This record gives structure tokens, C-alpha cells and sequence, in this order.
């Protein structure tokens, strides 16, 4: 199976353990190694840019399920979970209440709470939460 | 023609945005309740589904998208994501917070576009963009 994921310390942690935890599940499909270097370079760098969401686009197409980490706002996460619902994916957004963070209601409004969910969670649970999701609907 | 738009000084600017982009065209927007549906978590789902809705059908109305990214949102994102399947016109204004890789990267320079804008200029631009290409 393959799977797409998108997302402080706190923040960087989670990231790695939700990553750590797909792995068990299947290919993980995820890079942000270059976003903030060609983020930084502003127009200059379009053509890269340009290269990086095609593959972006090609990943979430050939994912089995996108899994989003919705804690901290983020216009290339947004943009991505708008892509995967018009290309029908199987979702799951983790959203973490206790970082004060408001969720966008139009995250939680794209959730049917079937294809798309949007769960609230405790940073102790992630790895539980992802083994319970995955039980009750494998890839 | 139907158009679509998603601290201080970004306020003022939406004001801006908005109120040039009412001289061509009915200009379709709206944010007066999504802090307070936002705030009230997982309890407020069924008022989140409705204005989803009443967004993606929007979107789908409107013959260009309008979307001020200087400030990092996921709801801006996401109707971006949206507008972009739907292959709507997009213009994204930017005023260099560091922009998304995957949002200049999502434009082509055509149908959707993302310009680097300094406060003083706004109107001037939009004067610009929808004299080039009118509605
Ligand atoms: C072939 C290389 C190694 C490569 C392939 C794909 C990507 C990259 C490098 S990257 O430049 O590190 N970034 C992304 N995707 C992004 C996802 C989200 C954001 C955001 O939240 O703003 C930004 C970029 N894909
Ligand atoms: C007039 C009715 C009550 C109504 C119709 C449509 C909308 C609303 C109210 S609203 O609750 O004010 N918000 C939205 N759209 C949103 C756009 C962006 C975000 C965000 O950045 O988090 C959140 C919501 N549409």
C-alpha cells in the first residue's frame, strides 16, 4: 500500500512519529527537505516549485490514503487535502486541540466522517490512534 | 460576472481587495461566522458541513477566484485545492511571511497566477489584471 502524508518541536515530533508509525502500514509517501529553501527564494524559484507540486499531485493520485497533520495552518497543506478530495482519496486529518490552535471550519466542514475524518487528538495517542484506524479499515 | 474572494494591516488589505474587485463584478465572500464555528470544535461539525457547502457551491459560480496569501491558512488552501480542480481562473496576491513552494508552484502563470504585491499598489493591480483579461 502506498501512503501520502502532509504537515515547533512539539509539531517536528509528532510529524516524525505519525511518519514512523505509516511506515508500519506501508511506502510512505512524504519531502519537505526543499520547501523552505524554494519558499525562501521566492519567483526565482517557480521552476522548482512547479516540479515539486507535480510530484506532490502524483503522490497523492497513486496513495491508497492521504493522512494530514492539520495542527498548525498551512496554505500547501490546505491545498493538498483540496487536490485529494477531488481526486476521491481516502482521508484522515489529526488535528491536536491542545496546541491552542483554532481548526479552520472548512477542514472540519470537508470531513463526512467516513472518507474524509477529522480526529482531535492527545500527542501520547497518535501511534494507538493511527493502529485503531487502520484495524477497522486496512489498506 | 461572479467573483470569488478567500493582523491590521492584512484586514485593511482584504477590505481593499474586496472592495475594488465590486467594481467588475458580484463579489462573493464571506467570513463573518468561521472564527466562532471554528473555536467550538468537533461540536460545531453540522454548521461547518453547511458553509462548506455554501463555499464549494460559490466556487464553483464564480468566474474568477480571488485569494489574498500572505497570511498561512488552511481553509485558503483548501479552496485553492478546490478552485484548482474545478479549472477556475485564479489570482493569488501575495506581499512579501515566506510563500508556499506548493502554492507558486500550483500556479502556471496563465490561469492561475501568483503576484508579489507591495500594499500601495493593490487596486492598480487588479485594474490590471482584469483589463488584460476582462470578465
Ligand atoms: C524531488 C524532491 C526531493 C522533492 C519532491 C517533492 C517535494 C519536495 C522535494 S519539497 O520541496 O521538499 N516539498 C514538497 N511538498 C510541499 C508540501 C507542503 C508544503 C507546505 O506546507 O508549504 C510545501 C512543500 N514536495
Ligand atoms: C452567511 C452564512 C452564515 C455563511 C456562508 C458561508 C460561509 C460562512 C457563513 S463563514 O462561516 O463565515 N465562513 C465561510 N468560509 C470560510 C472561509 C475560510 C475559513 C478559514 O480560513 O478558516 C473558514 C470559513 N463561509
Amino acid at each position: 500500500p502506498a501512503l501520502y502524508f502532509c504537515g515547533g518541536r512539539e509539531d517536528r515530533t509528532l510529524y516524525e512519529r505519525i511518519v514512523s508509525r505509516l511506515r508500519r502500514f506501508g511506502t510512505v509517501l512524504t519531502e519537505h527537505v526543499a520547501a523552505a529553501e524554494l519558499g525562501a527564494r521566492g519567483e526565482e524559484a517557480a521552476g522548482g516549485d512547479r516540479l515539486i507540486h507535480e510530484q506532490d499531485l502524483e503522490w497523492l493520485q497513486q496513495a491508497d490514503v492521504v493522512v494530514a497533520e492539520v495542527t498548525q495552518p498551512s496554505l500547501g497543506v490546505g491545498y493538498e487535502l483540496g487536490r485529494a478530495v477531488a481526486f476521491n482519496k481516502r482521508i484522515l486529518c489529526l488535528f491536536r486541540p491542545q496546541s491552542g490552535r483554532v481548526l479552520s471550519a472548512m477542514i472540519r466542514g470537508a470531513a463526512d466522517g467516513s472518507r474524509f475524518q477529522v480526529w482531535d487528538y492527545e500527542e501520547g495517542e497518535v501511534e494507538a490512534l493511527l493502529d485503531r484506524y487502520f484495524e477497522a479499515d486496512p489498506l
